[PDB]
């Protein structure tokens, strides 16, 4: 009994023939002839779209010509409908509106069939549960998040869309923002060094410049500390007090306060920590749908790699990094995820990270769309000059070169400052 309205449909149809520049518009919000209920009009709209898609004028003539070719001339109702579509319409000025109709209704159609899938897997019982909701939360959020069902979207469509885009996440940190540009949508991102470098704490920045000064929400796979703990370090950090000397007691009634507008600044960021420890991948995916939906998120990070389950730790660790690149793809934002590094990057005089040494924990590379190491000279040599100065290298990305870009770091109260 599916939703539809077919007066929107052959209004659409209709004003289309009137003018046939409206089409712009038209295609716009109705971009695959399957929003279309009728097999009918699914036929003519097709027709209509590649006589676009040859530059020919679409009107009552041209869409005969080309429908009687393919054959269909009849079947949609003969030059007679065709005819009637277009006197059942006063104007071409209102086709926008018409098309939101028509669109609308096939969300509903496209809910309908997602749901249904989900619920014929169900009772397949093929496949584990874990991979039965896996499914049927994609096929859900993929209704909401892709604009179509077509396997190969057409150039036309795909040009509309960046050049819609074009008319109108970063890492905040200046100089590294010039060699990297943001963090792609649909990315996976790795951060990796060796344990104590500072990753958490470089992530956390960035989680504070998108969530704070961009304004975009950001979600927390904190599976190392709790969530409380991860907050404590936030706000004393920001507020320059070591929570791990400095007692409750032993704080000024001034650098409280200061703590505490410094917890105001913070309590305001759409920034959500989700701290269950063990994680599958599975379970982030089907966690990060959840986030994802109930709140605006164009970030995700997770803290650390290593900690995550399985369902060869090499192996479970590239299908987990393949799981997040799918991930990543499938709601379209960047996903940070953080890796530990093994004792190999030391063993030799040259101590810093370069990408040969992710091979180490398998095929990870090779789905990563940025990979940036840590290095601190401090860590290696408790004197040698370059204290305050980290070096953030870029082992692999797709909008520059390689190259190591430089920062501040303060050991005091662990923050990343610009150079």
């Amino acid at each position: 009994i599916p939703p539809h309205s077919l007066e929107a449909e052959q209004s659409v149809l209709g004003s289309i023939l009137l003018d046939s520049d409206v089409m712009d518009e038209v295609e716009g919000l109705l971009p695959s002839p399957e929003a279309f209920y009728a097999e009918a009009h699914r036929k003519i709209y097709a027709a209509m779209q590649a006589l676009r898609s040859q530059g020919r004028p679409v009107d009552l003539v041209t869409l005969s010509e080309e429908l009687s070719r393919r054959g269909q001339l009849e079947e949609v109702g003969g030059t007679a409908y065709l005819l009637q579509l277009s006197e059942a319409t006063p104007t071409a000025a209102y086709a926008e509106h018409y098309a939101r109709i028509v669109a609308e209704k096939w969300t509903l159609r496209r809910l309908i069939q997602a749901a249904g899938e989900a619920m014929r897997l169900a009772y397949e019982e093929a496949g584990s549960l874990d991979e039965i909701l896996d499914t049927a939360g994609k096929k859900i959020l993929e209704v909401a998040l892709t604009k179509t069902d077509t396997e190969a979207r057409p150039m036309r469509e795909l040009v509309h869309e960046t050049f819609e885009h074009i008319e109108a996440v970063r890492t905040g940190f200046k100089e590294l923002d010039q060699l990297i540009g943001t963090l792609g949508p649909g990315s996976l991102n790795i951060i990796a060094a060796r344990p104590a470098m500072g990753k958490t704490a470089f992530a956390l920045t960035i989680a504070q410049n998108a969530a704070l000064k961009e304004g975009v929400g950001v979600g927390i796979y904190s599976l190392e500390m709790p969530a409380a703990q991860l907050t404590l370090r936030m706000m004393c950090s920001e507020a320059r007090i070591d929570m791990n000397r400095v007692r409750l007691g032993q704080l000024t009634d001034r650098d409280f306060s200061r703590l505490v507008d410094v917890a105001s600044r913070l309590s305001e960021a759409p920034i959500y920590i989700d701290d269950t420890p063990d994680l599958t991948l599975m379970e982030v995916r089907a966690r990060a749908r959840r986030l994802v939906s109930q709140n605006q998120v164009g970030l995700i990070i997770i803290d650390y790699l290593q900690l995550m389950s399985g369902p060869n730790r090499q192996q479970e660790i590239a299908a987990i990094s393949r799981g997040l690149k799918a991930l990543a793809r499938e709601l379209g934002i960047p996903i940070i995820a953080l890796s530990q590094l093994s004792r190999a990057v030391e063993a030799r005089p040259n101590k810093r990270p370069m990408l040969s040494d992710l091979r180490e924990s398998g095929s990870i590379e090779q789905d990563a769309d940025l990979v940036m190491f840590i290095y601190r000279d401090e860590y290696y040599n408790p004197h040698s000059e370059k204290a305050g100065i980290a070096e953030i290298i870029v082992g692999k990305q797709r909008n520059g070169p390689t190259g190591t870009v430089e920062l501040q770091f303060h050991a005091s109260h662990v923050r990343f400052n610009d150079l």
